[PDB]
RNA sequence: GGCUGUCGUCAGCUCGUGUUGUGAAAUGUUGGGUUAAGUCCCGCAACGAGCGCAACCCUUAUCCUUUGUUGCCAGCGGUCC
């Protein structure tokens, strides 16, 4: 009756053992995440992305999966939102100088093309 | 000084900002390939930028437009041809 959450996790060894309480118990040679475990984070999310919009904060969609990297940019454009694609290398956000440049130089001239 | 040859029309040389490092410094400037090329894609803590490479300059090849002389003679005339 719960959203999402009726999945079994992506882990047979590989844990990071920060992953103490958040893992419902290993079995099979996976390790499972805590699917009940899902519920506040879905609240407290919900509150600050409320509130971030309340002023109107945007947020950014990252992804460099083979099918979920697209898939991040309907939820982009439904919500008109920040986002990036595939192959985004560190440097921007730190770096803002280049990124500015980078910007509004290269889609200038594809408007000027 | 100025000017010149030199490696060598070889392809490398560095910088801004970032990042990493107590720090000198490293990164960038890496593998795969690829190009004539640090030419470019792919994964990459780096993005970019500068001189670099190409191209922009000159010449050549096709065609067209304009002008037709001292240049040409397809058509016409006879020709001191």
């Amino acid at each position: 009756m719960l959203k999402a959450g009726v999945h079994f996790g992506h882990q047979t060894r590989y844990w990071n053992p920060k992953m103490k309480p958040f893992i419902f118990g290993a079995r099979n040679k996976v390790h499972i995440i805590n699917l009940e475990k899902t519920v506040p984070m879905f609240n407290e999310a919900l509150a600050e992305l409320n509130k971030i919009a309340s002023r109107k904060g945007k947020i950014l969609f990252v992804g460099t999966k083979r099918a979920a990297s697209e898939a991040v940019k309907d939820a982009a454009l439904s919500c008109d939102q920040f986002f990036v694609n595939h192959r985004w290398l560190g440097g921007m956000l730190t770096n803002w100088k280049t990124v500015r440049q980078s910007i509004k130089r290269l889609k200038d001239l594809e408007t000027q093309s």
